[PDB]
């Protein structure tokens, strides 16, 4: 279910492969920010979720550096997968930028992305 | 190189990591607190080409709390930066999400911050 | 514009009064959690926003204690007001619970609420 | 009572506050960093009836960065707890939102954490 191509409210493209062992692998393409084309991503997820109606926790990282640019920063998405007729992945993220110790106080942005397969 | 090694945070948790030349991070994490025991696999990414100034190196990693002994049905992601030198440090802020029913979703995510100190290998 | 009765995706009721000086005052009633009836709230907002198309930053707090219960915790909402045909207040919150120093690591929840007048 | 007084965080910022018996917090804040100068009004709320155990006192306050000298078109909210005793502390986590256009909304909110130390009044 998790495996596939997903899109968030901003129009970004998330392409993941979920291994049976609990690994997440794929590429991420952002529709906004100091970025172009695809970026490697790696993460983990609960490969044995609860039997009740709970979602399956997951999380991945993306360092914003590839062959075209280096924004000198990383983003981590933490959230949960909810299956069904209209599957979705609701997350919250932390975008940290490399900074001098003097600007460390304003180095981390926080947001929330919702991904669907549409 | 700098990032690679054994680190510990203020909680007494252990962070063993290796930085690949492609910007990949792999290793194991051991939490001193929470519903967890033994080692859990971790995977992340970092800026393999930081600015040559006094800036830190942005990085991040995830850890799904499930191994061959326990499953907490949750995942934590650490987002922060590495700061080298004599006293190398990794200052991070994290998000720990628990799997929940639709009704309890609003209280599924905890937020915190850990500071890691590296041990002379 | 900010003044009025708002509702979030959870069904909670937010009733605010925005003073000309930049003060926020009102009551908050949550549809979920260890809470019942109304709770006092106080906050601040930019009473002189930018002339471009920017939203107006705002933020308020609610200690979860009233005549009926005391959940021993506080919530702060930080976000921005966007006027127009369909006004809304998009926010992100931090819910801190009073805890022993040993549980301090898991004392703060983080989320995001969207309020509309519907 | 405990909370009331002058406090400072690791950045060198000043936090003057008074705790009302109704659970209200009022005072002024002075930031050591950012687009700010002089004092800004603050308002918050706290648990005026904490648990008699070793628990902390939950509290929170907002500060819109606008006074008679500057307007940064932003607001910060601090959420945390007070911990009394010999060395009283206020450990918090904050959210600073900037007013932005619809297009830049995604990068409107910064997240951090401040620790406040009280000064013997
Ligand atoms: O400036 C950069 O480094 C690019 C930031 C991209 C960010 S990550 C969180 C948000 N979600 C998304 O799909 N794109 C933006
Ligand atoms: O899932 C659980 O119950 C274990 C949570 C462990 C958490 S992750 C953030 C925090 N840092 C750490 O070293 N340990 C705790
Ligand atoms: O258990 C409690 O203290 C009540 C928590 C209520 C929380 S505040 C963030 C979320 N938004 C809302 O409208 N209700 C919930
Ligand atoms: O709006 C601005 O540019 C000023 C931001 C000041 C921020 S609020 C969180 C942080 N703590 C503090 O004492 N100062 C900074």
């Amino acid at each position: 279910g998790i495996t596939g191509t997903w899109y968030n409210q901003l129009g970004s493209t998330f392409i993941v492969t979920a291994g049976a062992d609990g690994a997440l692998t794929g590429t991420y393409e952002s529709a906004v920010g100091n970025a172009e084309s695809r970026y490697v991503l790696t993460g983990r997820y609960d490969s044995a979720p609860a039997t009740d109606g709970s979602g399956t926790a997951l999380g991945w990282t993306v360092a914003w550096k590839n062959n075209y640019r280096n924004a000198h920063s990383a983003t981590t998405w933490s959230g949960q997968y909810v299956g069904g007729a209209e599957a979705r992945i609701n997350t919250q993220w932390l975008l940290t930028s490399g900074t001098t110790e003097a600007n460390a106080w304003k180095s981390t942005l926080v947001g929330h992305d919702t991904f669907t397969k549409v």
